[PDB]
Parts: C-alpha cells; structure tokens; sequence
C-alpha cells in the first residue's frame, strides 16, 4: 500500500518517497535521516526533508 494524503500547497510530490520514508524510519529507526534519505533519488533535498515529512506525519498519526 501507499502513504496517505494531506491537503497542502507544494510541487508535485511523489507518495512513493513517503512509503520508503515511513518504513525506512520504522526499520532503520528515526534519527537516520541520511541513511533513510538514500531511499529516494535525492537531487537537491537535505536530510531535513526526511525528519520533516516524518515529524509532520507523526503529528497526524498518519505514518
């Protein structure tokens, strides 16, 4: 299955990156923003992008 959604404003983001992020943090354990970041083909995103999407998802208990 894929990750949930959330009404917001931003470029066309791929839910795939989320699937790997959620499971990645669950298996690799939070804190490994870098190790987990390797999940998707990063081009210009920093580790913050990982800890961010994770933090937000945590608040909405969606992850």
């Amino acid at each position: 299955s894929t990750a949930p959604a959330k009404k917001y404003t931003r470029k066309m983001w791929s839910v795939q990156e989320s699937e790997w992020l959620k499971q990645g943090v669950v298996r690799y354990g939070v804190g490994h923003w870098e190790r987990i970041r390797s999940a998707f083909p990063f081009a210009g995103r920093t580790a913050v992008n990982l800890k961010d999407r994770w933090r937000t998802m945590v608040k909405l208990k969606m992850v």
